[PDB]
């Protein structure tokens, strides 16, 4: 029932209800002649919504907002980008022009600036050291350490036991490493270990791209990363 890469045409956005007031949003994008899926999260915050990550681009993000307006009908007041790559911050300008307050760690904002990507406005405090956790409305933000990127955060929704690992977590069908240009391969397994240590009760784990599963995705990503390490 979860929408796959092949069912979403580029430009469109699907929403998937996970629990009471917890959705993921799924989009697609073309890169080097191939089509990739991309996940984000939507968490109800009273009568407002917390957005996790853009839909990979200005066009997709504008369509994500229109789809939230149509399907949920509650305002997105804040948004967090979980690291600095285009699939997480591409569309921040759209969010900001819509009146959304955009957030990311100081590291993420700096790395986005250096990369020439869109820069979230607000700086998240309390996430400077590996293992740091901070509450942000209806979710907990967690810096597990460097993994897919030095700045990657993961998001936990306590009300529904939903762990959003972002691009630090691979889907099961991905058996080889993606683009690891900005990754810390040496530390990636340890960082996943921290996620496991801090959210062992997680029932529903969302990767940055592809289908969700359980906590098996953590060990799965460790296997792929270590396999790539021995390439
Ligand atoms: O594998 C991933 O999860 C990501 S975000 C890969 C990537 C990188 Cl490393 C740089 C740039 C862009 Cl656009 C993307 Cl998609
Ligand atoms: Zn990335
Ligand atoms: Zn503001
Ligand atoms: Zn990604």
């Amino acid at each position: 029932e979860y929408p796959t890469v092949s069912e979403i045409p580029v430009g469109e956005v699907r929403l998937y209800q996970i629990a009471d007031g917890v959705w993921s949003h799924i989009a697609t994008q073309s890169f080097d002649g191939a089509v990739y899926p991309s996940n984000g999260l939507i968490v109800r915050d009273g009568d407002e919504l917390l957005l996790i990550d853009t839909a990979w681009g200005a066009k997709n993000t504008a369509a994500l907002l229109a789809e939230i307006e149509k399907q949920i009908g509650l305002p997105v007041t804040r948004a967090v980008s979980t690291h600095f790559h285009d699939d997480r911050v591409g569309g921040v300008d759209v969010l900001r022009a819509a009146g959304v307050a955009t957030y990311a760690s100081p590291s993420t904002r700096r790395l986005a600036e250096v990369e020439g990507n869109e820069i979230p406005t607000h700086s998240l405090e309390g996430l400077s050291s590996s293992g740091d956790a901070v509450r942000f409305g209806p979710v907990e933000l967690f810096y597990p350490g460097a993994a897919h990127s030095t700045d990657n955060l993961v998001v936990y929704v306590p009300s529904a036991s939903v762990l959003y690992g972002g691009c630090a977590i691979y889907e099961l069908s991905r058996t080889s490493a993606g683009n690891v240009a900005d990754a810390d391969l040496a530390e990636w397994p340890t960082s996943i270990e921290r996620i496991q240590q801090h959210y062992p009760e997680a029932q529903f784990v969302i990767p940055g791209h592809g289908l969700p599963g359980g906590l098996d995705l953590l060990k799965h990503t460790t296997n792929v990363v270590k396999a790539h390490t021995n390439r």
